[PDB]
């Protein structure tokens, strides 16, 4: 809807759609889908045309199936926390993400020789 004077801490996630599937014990699933939208971003269900990337600190059954898929990539919940530590866009990093398409997974396999 509407709103007016928001309170949102940062817009680092501005524009940034976000699906989170699963959390850890320290952080709930639900956990960074209060933060991130807090931060300006979207929060939605199921990852579509129109998303950013998924979250999923382990394997379960609805983050397999996007896996099998290999269309989008997962990553870990412990990135987003990076983000709201230090208030900023934290670069990608070969720790935190899960599985990257393969046209993606590619450019960071050069990075690594």
């Amino acid at each position: 809807g509407s709103s007016g004077s928001s309170g949102k801490i940062s817009n680092i996630f501005e524009d940034v759609e976000f699906c989170v599937m699963s959390g850890t014990d320290s952080q709930p699933k639900p956990d960074l889908e209060n933060r991130i939208a807090e931060f300006g971003g979207y929060i939605v269900q199921n990852p579509g045309p129109d998303t950013y990337c998924v979250i999923a600190g382990s394997e379960n059954i609805r983050v397999k199936n996007i896996i099998l898929s290999n269309k989008h990539d997962v990553v870990k919940p412990a990135w987003l926390l990076e983000c709201f530590k230090t208030k900023s866009f934290v670069p990608w990093q070969p720790r935190f993400m899960i599985h990257m398409c393969p046209s993606t997974k590619e450019h960071f396999a050069r990075e690594y020789d």
